[PDB]
C-alpha cells in the first residue's frame, strides 16, 4: 500500500521530469507485476525547473487537471495524462 503510494508520487516526479509544460504538477486525487494506477493530478504555482517537491507547491486556481493511467513498479514510466475534458 504504501510503497504504491510512493511509486505514484515517485511517478508524478517522472511526469514533471519528462514535461514540457511551464509548471510543475501535483498530486490531486490517487483513485513484483506492475500494479495498475489511475490518478489525476493538478498544475501548480510552482515552474517546472524548481528542485521543490511538487507538495510543497500551491495549486494554480484554475489550473490545468490531468487523469493519469497506466502501471508502477513497486520497486520505465508508464502512465499517460490527459487533460481532462
Amino acid at each position: 500500500a504504501l510503497s504504491y503510494r510512493e511509486a505514484v508520487l515517485r511517478a508524478v516526479d517522472r511526469l514533471n521530469e519528462q514535461s514540457s509544460e511551464a509548471n510543475l504538477y501535483r498530486l490531486l486525487e490517487l483513485d513484483g507485476t506492475p500494479k495498475p494506477v489511475s490518478f489525476t493530478v493538478k498544475e501548480t504555482v510552482c515552474p517546472r525547473p524548481t528542485r521543490q517537491p511538487p507538495e510543497l507547491c500551491d495549486f494554480k486556481e484554475n489550473g490545468r487537471v490531468k487523469q493519469c493511467v497506466g502501471t508502477v513498479t513497486l520497486d520505465p514510466l508508464d502512465i499517460t495524462c490527459n487533460e481532462v475534458q
